């Protein structure tokens, strides 16, 4: 493996892009810009290079930092998403990027939920204190044309300071990590993700049950009782009997009353559900990096639980034991900063979503029986 | 038939008990009491009569009139149940009483849900302007001992103005009607009473399947989603992570909100749907009553429709004739006093349950809204 390039290379490697991690007052983090920019992701609109009329949507990036636009179709997401899997991805999380559709893509339904999640892909990616602050995420919204945008797409993918070896670039402010501390921080890490991966896969599941069920059944149901209230009524309106146009036009409006509930039933999801669900599959989606993160920290360990072994037998130096403890000790400060950064957010994100969530849900039931006062209040009384 | 008999009847026969039809500002009606009385059922308790203990309940009977009570076992509703179908049954409902449950009858769930339609079903008996003022009704609520039960047990029994010779116990006060008008008339109410029976039948059918949806599936619904939420929380709490213990314990509680709100909506119908059922039950409990009662004046109608051909092969005299026509004509007032009687209370009982449903629904909705907006006012503000 490349692991073991990183802890045993002849390294005297000075680095270019350094990465600074303090401990702050809980735990080791990353070093957050005072200023703090996001990107914009809209104004979608076809775009050509000698192609023809299989024209590709091409969108518009604004960082609302330097309010600058440059643009970039999908597949130009797909490769920057791609460049940082392969430099950050042993150390930080790199959410996917979403997929291809059906073979219509070229209007609302398709470039609209998609300028969406891309748009929270990019949020992210900017929100992020290492990512944001890289050569190939500054370049690829900085860059003036065709010239500038081909030069740094070389020079990116010609970066060897990627995998296990982006840990070289890190500097961190603090003593060094002791092995048995290393191999519980990251012990403690792999079972916190697990759990919530299955927490959040448990949520996402009621919560489709719960979608397909206010869109299906539900519907028809208040559907039905309110069909049959007027069948009803406009039996009892050929009763012949008199004084009864007060009671018949109640009874009606009533039914009509359910109609209108049931489409509000089967039109709720969308406005709550879908965000709590949205944020769930997003987290998902960064739990599932967690797997290899969590490998390639524990394969470390366990080469360092061999230097000893290796120093014996003379495979190798003392100097080169006490390099793989010192580097292994930079790895643990990452795993540290890039947990504490999750945490923060995961923090922020569930609160507000719930939030959220409940917010629209009460307003739903609310309204609900605000639609049944006023069929009330149309009931002659007595 | 014995509908030849009240046609064709010798009669001269004075009847004992008269029963007065006027026409009021709206059709034909029965002559209501100034003084309307109701009558209690309650008070259930154990009887003998040198039995032992296969004890059986008996009821007690207060009239809201004379409140004086009297007892009976429910053997001695079903005894009243037949007497007045036979007596009454060719001119108004006699809404059947209900049946045997399961072989545990001798507490709360049985006897209390009985005593519960028992008294629905003498309410409507009580409030009834012909029912209420017949002998064997006046009779099984005024008694003094079981002398007086068993005499009047028996010339009840013996009372062969019954069937329809009923009608010749009625008195209309008004013009005869000529046999095209009746027919109509005859018409109308069949097809009213058939349209309402399957409106009837409709609402009955949509009820139960929301009855069995509340109470099965959607409250499991809310749960799973409360459950899943409260897995989550669980997972956060052990995050190691700081000052989280403030969302967390938010998100333990609106799992725990959903909880509440599942059991809530399980135990819903029984407030509301449970009464617009009940209605609806007993509704077609009386038009299950109007085949047959319609198929007695159909019949008789008939018969009339025969009169000519009868005077002209002398099988009967012009005097027989024109006792056919005006007997005819008197079994359509009865039948216009009992349509104005129930379309007056089906127009009253309708309006107030349909209203007391909605006010329910409403409470519901609301209480379900309150519950979540306390859930809310729970989580911190970012």
């Amino acid at each position: 493996p490349g692991t073991e390039q990183y802890l045993l290379a002849k390294q005297l490697a000075k680095p270019k892009e350094k990465i600074p991690i303090i401990v702050g007052d809980y735990g080791p983090m990353w070093v957050y810009p005072t200023s703090t920019f996001d990107c914009v992701v809209a104004d979608p609109r076809k775009g050509s290079k000698m192609y023809g009329l299989k024209s590709y949507i091409e969108y518009q990036l604004t960082p609302t930092n330097t309010n600058r636009s440059v643009n970039h179709r999908y597949k130009h997401f797909d490769w920057l998403y791609e460049r940082l899997l392969v430099k950050f991805g042993s150390a930080i999380p790199i959410p996917s990027l979403p997929d291809k559709q059906v073979t219509g893509r070229f209007e609302e339904e398709f470039i609209k939920m998609r300028m969406e999640r891309l748009q929270a892909w990019m949020t992210r990616m900017c929100r992020h204190p290492v990512i944001s602050e890289s050569e190939v995420f500054q370049q690829f919204l900085n860059f003036r044309d065709e010239k500038e945008w081909k030069t740094g797409k070389r020079k990116a993918e010609r970066d060897e300071l990627a995998g296990v070896m982006i840990f070289s670039t890190m500097e961190p402010e603090a003593p060094d990590l002791d092995l048995v501390e290393i191999e519980q921080k990251c012990e403690a890490v792999g079972k916190f993700t697990k759990a919530m991966d299955d927490g959040v896969k448990e949520l996402l599941t009621v919560g489709q049950e719960h979608w397909k069920r206010c869109t299906g059944p539900l519907p028809k149901e208040y559907q039905k009782i309110g069909k049959a209230l007027q069948s009803l009524a406009t039996v009892f309106s050929s009763s012949g009997y008199q004084g009864e146009t007060d009671l018949n036009d109640a009874i009606t409006e009533a039914g009509k009353t359910y109609e209108e509930i049931a489409s509000l039933v089967a039109e709720q999801p969308k406005k709550d559900l879908h965000f709590l669900m949205e944020c769930n599959h997003e987290y998902k989606g960064f739990l599932g990096c967690f797997p290899d993160i969590i490998g390639t920290h524990k394969g470390a360990i366990e080469k360092v639980k061999e230097s000893d072994k290796l120093v014996a037998t003379s495979k190798i130096t003392l100097q080169d034991k006490q390099n793989m403890v010192k580097r292994v000790s930079i790895m643990s400060y990452a795993l540290q900063a890039e947990m504490n950064h999750f945490h923060s957010n995961r923090i922020y994100d569930y609160n507000s979503v719930i939030r959220l969530y409940l917010e629209q849900q009460v307003q739903f039931y609310e309204t609900i029986a605000e639609k049944l006062r006023q069929a009330l209040s149309r009931f002659p009384v007595m």
